[PDB]
């Protein structure tokens, strides 16, 4: 039929082969004559999937053997409270770097549970940049330092990660995990809802330094202890089996295209197509982020006034573009260009942008 | 290539629901995207989300003063979320123990507050549901918690107690929407979807609105989810889509009364087989408490038990091993398990007994 270009911000485009693979075996997985959704998570067919998803992640991000990979329910949002529940102990401080709205939501949950601090923030200038690491106010009693690697709503992204030795570095990488190579040992824990760059909603990937958190925390509900899930290999209670399966399929696809290094090359190219369009528009389109902080995953911009914003977004939607409206809290536009968004979608968006500009 | 899916959780689903999912997996509702590729704030997703709630409301006849929530974390997270929200200081989380899942729920409440056992059949290894006249209730109960179907032990509430001093709360994971319900008896009902309603990944919570909060994490307040219509954060969109599909199948076959007829025939096939076996097969549950959802039984000794389960597996039956905590055999016959599978089981049971 007509064209559809999927710029949804979360859940988002999946790579076609992962969906085609799921479709073909939806009723009969691994010759069992059952859907993967109808299997016991204690079945060997399921355990294979569960283990493969872990091994693919391990290989793709080169995760060290002293880290474990958890598959949890509850979204990144549940991790906002689970993290301080496990690590924010009395006399310690949950230290946060604020670089957007998702950083503020993380902070707020820690405030419910303990002492917090703000190491650095670009909130005053509306989160157009990542603060300089030299500006980080660190405390000797910090339980951890928490960052948001990619600020989904504001379109900014860490180019690199701070060296932190006094506390574990924790990162919400929901919207850029496995979009590029990562030195995992810079961190004590990384978490990501899968629905932005790794597959479906319903599972949250948590990569954790085992010794930071494989120990029981007194007074914490069993389901809310990392230790519980580490010990049981994310099989303490029933896992989201279809979500983990789809995650596996998506990871297989990333591996098939050459891994993190190859997908970074693709992601830089798609992003360049859109930012060059903005940058050659003589101010018709204005990116929110400062150039040194531009996200490769979420491209945020405005036209010169809200009327043009609305006409542009209405024209997009009529031409088959999905998800370009900015987050409700900030307005404007947001082109989400996660791993699986195809480059011709990006070219199509550029075409749209240029004709709208020329005809305005 | 004959397979009979008696898995206990996750479990068989209706073929029409899975076929419908397969057909539109790449192109949902002519959007040219998977349901999995939609924003949860899209109208496209929002209609599915609402349709799943609407179907549950219709099928269980849920009154207007109840809200239907779709949460992550399984029934296991509800074990702690419930007392987190309702077990206020100077109140008591009161539990009726009818199996190991009851025990797991009570354990989480003990972390957070005062608990109590209203009644328990544990001493007799959970062969029955206690008499309601036996319950020990307290003026300051925050709630009375029960497990409607005791998945590991194969017993089930025939009816529910009339409780007015505190909200009645029920873990219905393994029998929700297997029969009509009087939802007004309860302040809250919860269930992982993965037994009777859908795939794993979503938990259905039916809650009396005005029943349910300083200092509880945002994600763990029922009020968060009630206020946001279970769209506070990203829901498990595909699981809710599949739940809708399963609910459409139940509606299409005639609703809660119709599925109860099927379920009672399924259970009748197995229990009759056991009762007519002259002691070769022995059911764990007392007759009066027999579950329609999980049929638990053993052969006369461990070696015959093992021989039977081996023969079963060879013949294409899946999931019949009993829970590791109790051994024996367990035939889970949730909504989507077809009558033909239970007939096959019967015939295998009869042949095995003849050939022993
Ligand atoms: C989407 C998003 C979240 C929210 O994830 P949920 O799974 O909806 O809780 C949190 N952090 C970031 C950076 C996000 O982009
Ligand atoms: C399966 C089951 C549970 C566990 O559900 P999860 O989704 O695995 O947490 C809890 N209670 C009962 C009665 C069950 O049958
Ligand atoms: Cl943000
Ligand atoms: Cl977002
Ligand atoms: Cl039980
Ligand atoms: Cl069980
Ligand atoms: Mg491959
Ligand atoms: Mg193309
Ligand atoms: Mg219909
Ligand atoms: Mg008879």
């Amino acid at each position: 039929v007509k064209q559809v270009f999927n710029f949804n911000a979360g859940p988002s485009a999946l790579p076609k082969p992962a969906l085609e693979r799921a479709q073909k075996e939806l009723l009969n997985f691994n010759d069992t004559q059952m859907s993967v959704m109808e299997l016991s998570h204690r079945s060997q067919s399921y355990e294979e999937v569960h283990e493969q998803a872990q091994n693919l992640l391990r290989e793709l991000l080169q995760i060290p053997n002293d880290y474990q990979i958890l598959f949890l329910q509850g979204g990144a949002s549940l991790q906002f409270t689970m993290l301080p529940m496990n690590l924010l102990t009395k006399g310690t401080i949950g230290n946060y770097v604020l670089t957007g709205s998702w950083s503020e939501k993380a902070l707020k949950e820690a405030k419910l549970l303990g002492e917090t601090h703000i190491a650095a923030s670009t909130k005053a200038n509306s989160y157009q940049s990542i603060p300089d690491f030299s500006e980080f106010q660190l405390n000797e009693n910090d339980a951890y330092l928490h960052i948001t690697s990619n600020n989904t709503i504001y379109g900014t992204q860490y180019q690199n990660f701070p060296e932190i030795n006094h506390a574990p570095l924790i990162a919400d990488m929901s919207s850029d995990i496995l979009s590029r190579p990562l030195k995992v040992n810079q961190f004590g824990m990384i978490y990501a809802g899968a629905q932005k760059n790794l597959g479906p909603s319903g599972v949250t990937v948590v990569i954790v330094k085992k010794d930071l958190l494989n120990t029981k925390v007194e007074q914490v509900p069993t389901m809310l202890q990392y230790a519980t899930h580490i010990k049981s290999d994310s099989l303490y209670n029933t896992p989201p089996t279809f979500s983990i399966y789809m995650l596996r399929n998506v990871l297989d696809w990333i591996k098939d295209l050459g891994g993190a290094e190859a997908i970074a090359k693709q992601n830089e190219e798609k992003a360049k197509i859109i930012y060059d369009t903005i940058d050659e528009s003589n101010g018709f389109y204005v990116g929110h982020a400062e150039k040194g902080s531009r996200s490769l995953m979420n491209v945020t911009f405005n036209l010169r006034n809200e009327e043009l914003n609305q006409q542009f977004l209405a024209k997009a939607k009529e031409q088959g573009f999905v998800g370009l409206n900015g987050h409700r809290s900030v307005g404007g536009c947001r082109a989400s260009i996660y791993n699986a968004v195809p480059i011709d979608a990006c070219i199509a968006l550029r075409e749209l942008m240029i004709q709208f500009k020329e005809n305005a």
